């Protein structure tokens, strides 16, 4: 007798596929399938109820593999079938491949919970296809979600960047829908972002739908809550008519740093996964998670001690930070003078600085103001691998991984000249 092939492509490693015998038959050059019976995959119970095989498969003919009359079909059969006509196969990654099967028509499903509580996996949705040893793509996807920064010194979006107290940090979760979004009947939607243990949220969070180049609002439609995580939830993405497989939901809020957030090389870190509906057959409500996705915020301490020549601590002292916009310094932190001789800038980024002695403590030299550069390594991981500082008027020590950035500044006393 004769054999034939189907080819799976986009399959993923741990998955289980049952192919069920619809029509068995004759298949000739064309793909045209002559004398056709019930395969063993339909019970034989459930048969009548569908009539004539080949006045079925007549019914069908010429019709779109995702034309109405098909998905109904593909649908029934699936509350049909029968171990007798089965071929179970394990997935491979890429593409999988079930040779040797009779001719005729087969119906391709995931094993009954064979996925569940599986991250990043979905159910497929049922296809019908002709054993024509020719390769299909399985209809199967599972949506991704992206969670990034903004880059501290530019526009785009990434997963790790530094930034300062006095920074606005925005923060950008793209979520992509599955290629078969359209085969739900419904689709649970839910993201859960961890937010940053060392910032506050700024609770400005908005919801949009990307698609063509464009943006609009969607956030009213969402509940937003806080009492796991933050969470942003619609109970079915499909009362969004305006959504589809190739939209894009996009979701931004910014928070702040604290003056208690992480310094140095751990980072600040918060993580955001989506929670989906993983089976778009018989109005399934099962849901399966992404696996998280991470970004990372870096900042570090400025901490400068005023001592004298004689290697005392020295009260009095002022400072004003400056950073550099442009050619123009611009003010952003000022310590006023106290009794302190210690000077903690919390939370300092990569970028030009001037430091100014605002208020010099009594019987000694103003300092010169000290223009020095902050640079921070961010490698392709979003690790932190260094951090410097330099000046070419002063001598800074600096802790990578602690996030120190220390300068000693000696006071001087003026001259006697008797
Ligand atoms: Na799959």
């Amino acid at each position: 007798t004769t054999t034939y092939t189907i080819q799976l492509t986009g399959t993923s490693s741990g998955h289980v596929y049952e192919l069920y015998h619809i029509f068995s038959g004759d298949l000739d050059a064309n793909n045209v399938l002559t004398n056709i019976e019930w395969g063993a995959g339909v019970a034989i119970g459930d048969r009548a109820k569908f009539g004539d095989a080949s006045e079925k498969a007549a019914s069908l003919s010429g019709k779109q593999n995702d034309s109405s009359e098909v998905k109904a079909f593909a649908q029934e059969l699936s509350n049909s079938l029968s171990a007798a006509g089965r071929t179970r196969v394990r997935s491979e990654q890429g593409t999988t491949t079930i040779s040797g099967l009779k001719p005729g028509y087969y119906l391709i499903k995931d094993s009954n919970g064979s996925l569940d509580n599986v991250k990043g996996q979905a159910y497929t949705s049922i296809m019908l296809q002709v054993a024509k040893d020719t390769t299909i793509a399985i209809k199967s996807d599972v949506p991704t979600l992206t969670k990034q920064v903004k880059a501290s010194n530019s526009e785009n979006y990434i997963s790790a960047t530094d930034y300062a107290i006095w920074d606005t940090v925005p923060f950008q979760i793209t979520v992509t829908l599955p290629s078969n979004y359209g085969d739900f009947s419904k689709y649970h939607f839910s993201v859960k972002d961890s937010m940053t243990s060392g910032m506050i949220n700024n609770g400005d969070i908005q919801v949009y739908l990307q698609q063509g180049g464009s943006e609009v609002a969607i956030t009213d439609s969402f509940s937003i809550t806080t009492n796991n995580g933050l969470t942003v939830s619609i109970a079915d993405l499909k009362t969004l008519p305006n959504v589809n497989e190739n939209s894009k939901i996009v979701i931004r809020y910014t928070a702040r740093l604290k003056d208690s957030a992480t310094l140095g090389t751990t980072g600040n870190s918060n993580t955001a996964s989506l929670t989906y509906s993983n089976n778009p057959n018989n109005n399934a409500s099962t849901t399966a998670q992404t696996l998280d996705s991470r970004a990372t915020v870096y900042t570090y301490r400025l901490r400068l001690t005023k001592v004298n020549e004689r290697q005392e601590r020295v009260a009095g002292a002022g400072f004003t930070l400056y950073k550099k916009i442009n050619n123009q310094y611009s003010e952003v932190r000022k310590i006023e003078a106290s009794s302190s001789s210690t000077f903690d800038f919390y939370g300092i980024k990569a970028g030009d600085y001037k430091l100014v002695e605002s208020t010099t403590p009594a019987g000694y030299n103003t300092m010169k103001d000290i223009e020095f550069t902050i640079t921070s390594t961010i490698d392709s991981t979003g690790a932190l691998t260094d951090m410097t500082s330099t000046s070419a008027t002063a001598t800074f020590e600096t802790d990578v991984n602690r996030g120190y950035i220390n300068l000693k500044v000696v006071n001087k006393q003026g001259a006697l000249l008797p």
